């Protein structure tokens, strides 16, 4: 794909700012975007928008079609009179995930209650048209939530076997039993979907394109998994019988388990790739581009057979990413995807990556822990740029966050590296912005800077940290943090840098 030069800054809805507990698709969401266009910058990227369960990770759904309902924006629905909205006491600056599973599920629940009440003939008539249009990916999606609240939140494969292994009979008993959930459900999807179209609409409007994010696997406890078993290796109590992850290396001798099904390659390209397709045509009408996670996995991934407690005794299997791209090339006529390339890959990845024409990554926190070689320094970029530079992505710390952590090396490193372009700072809350303009100034035709380094935050804003047990995913900005003075900052850099 053509990318123009230019930037971008990575912000999860959930991190916007706004009353109720979390960021949602409404006006603050349109003030970022406003803020985004002063600074110059052309793209918005986010983290996946589904569902999520324990752990609150947005790469770990409960669907790789629906949307996250915490996302949905409450105050229109208040507005009809739908709801009465109450704050509990939600904190400042951080999303407290189990507070909201416990209030904003109700507040939702009750919206739909008024919603069945005082709603418009238009309003049900197009919820109902929703519902029809979507049915295809919905009616799975919404039984297979309503399903888990009648079973006390239970993973799919540990419902009754008659539900489990959908025997028609019991589930469309169950589906007429759980009525009103299952209509629940399709109410916040539709709200969803509603909202996040006006938004693109908005973006759209405001000239900005938006860069989505999905794993390349999908979630053991989804609701595609328990609806297509012949697309997943389980075995007949639908339990994996092999699963993701990576080898072993010099950080970990065990390896990582990621738990996740694999895909039936076979069956899929038989049936002409037809999840993917489906997959890739939902993402496609909320985003410009997207990423997908661990791309080297369409050219071989590491298979482990799921009794192994690690990812020692897994192998490297080969994927058919040539097949497949070569389906969703026909069918949307081009490839608006971004891959995910950091870690050890093979030529081969490369090559299949390339011969897509799809853009890869670079991270800028990982180019100094060694010399002048470091594939992540501006230097070794692509001739042709279509890369995408981050300072650091939603796994890392914020740079500065980075930076007090980092290796008299890696600082020493870092600096001279910085003078080299012609780059310096003087106190330790420059260097986020040294590193963007380092970034900015390199030949990758993609800048995109998480907003916590446009704020200089330290650690305590960091997104995500693999491996810690709690506090991920939680950051949120602050009404008004992002002020005209950092928006007039990053235009300055991306004018001086040709990117805007």
């Amino acid at each position: 794909m053509e990318l123009p030069r230019a930037f971008g800054l990575l912000l999860h809805p959930t991190s916007l700012p706004g009353p109720y507990g979390v960021g949602v698709l409404g006006r603050e969401a349109r003030d970022f975007l406003r803020f985004l266009k002063e600074a110059g910058g052309r793209y918005w990227q986010v983290l996946p928008l589904g569902p999520t369960g324990y752990g609150d990770s947005p790469y770990q759904s409960f669907s790789a079609f629906a949307g996250n309902p915490y996302l949905i924006d409450l105050r229109p629905l208040a507005e009809r009179g739908y709801v009465r909205l109450e704050d509990p006491g939600f904190p400042q600056g951080r999303v407290d995930y189990g507070l909201l599973y416990a209030w904003k599920w109700p507040a939702l629940k009750e919206a739909f209650r008024g919603f069945k009440e005082k709603a418009s003939p238009e309003e049900r008539e197009a919820f109902a048209a929703f519902r029809e249009r979507e049915a295809w990916w919905l009616e799975d999606y919404a039984l297979f939530m309503a399903l888990k609240g009648a079973h006390g939140g239970l993973p799919w494969n540990r419902w009754p076997l008659p539900l489990r292994k959908r025997e028609e009979k019991a589930l469309r008993e169950a589906k007429s039993a759980l009525a009103e959930e299952v209509a629940f459900h399709a109410f916040t999807q539709w709200l969803f979907f509603r909202q996040w179209g006006a938004l693109k609409a908005e973006a759209e409007a405001l000239g900005i394109r938006i860069i989505g994010d999905m794993p390349i696997f999908v979630a053991e406890d989804s609701a595609e998994v328990w609806a297509h078993p012949e697309w997943f290796h389980l075995d007949e109590e639908g339990r994996p019988t092999v699963v993701a992850g990576v080898p072993p290396d010099y950080f970990s001798e065990t390896g990582q388990r990621w738990g996740n099904p694999l895909y039936r390659w076979d069956v899929l390209e038989r049936e002409g790739f037809s999840f993917w397709i489906r997959r890739l045509e939902k993402a496609l009408e909320l985003f410009h581009l997207v990423r997908i996670d661990h791309f080297r996995g369409f050219e071989a991934y590491w298979e482990i057979p799921a009794s192994c407690p690690t990812a020692v005794e897994g192998r490297w299997v080969k994927a058919p990413g040539e097949k497949l791209f070569q389906k969703i090339q026909e069918v949307f006529g081009e490839v608006p995807v971004l891959a995910e390339d950091l870690g050890v890959i093979t030529p081969e990845v490369e090559a299949l990556r390339d011969r897509f024409g799809l853009p890869g990554m670079k991270v800028l926190q990982f180019a100094f822990d060694d010399g002048m070689e470091n594939p992540f320094l501006p230097h070794n970029y692509p001739a042709h740029g279509r890369v995408v530079v981050y300072t650091g992505t939603h796994d890392n710390d914020t740079t500065l966050g980075w930076y007090r952590t980092a290796t008299p090396h890696e600082k020493a490193f870092m600096a001279r590296y910085l003078a080299d372009w012609g780059i310096t700072f003087r106190e330790e809350e420059e260097v986020p912005w040294a590193l963007m303009h380092l970034g900015m100034k390199s030949v990758a035709r993609l800048a995109v800077y998480p907003v916590q380094d446009v704020l200089a935050l330290g650690s305590e804003a960091r997104m995500n940290y693999p491996g810690r047990p709690s506090g991920n995913w939680a950051w949120r900005l602050l009404p008004g943090e992002l002020s005209p003075e950092h928006g007039a900052r990053l235009r300055a850099m991306a004018e001086a840098t040709e990117r805007l």
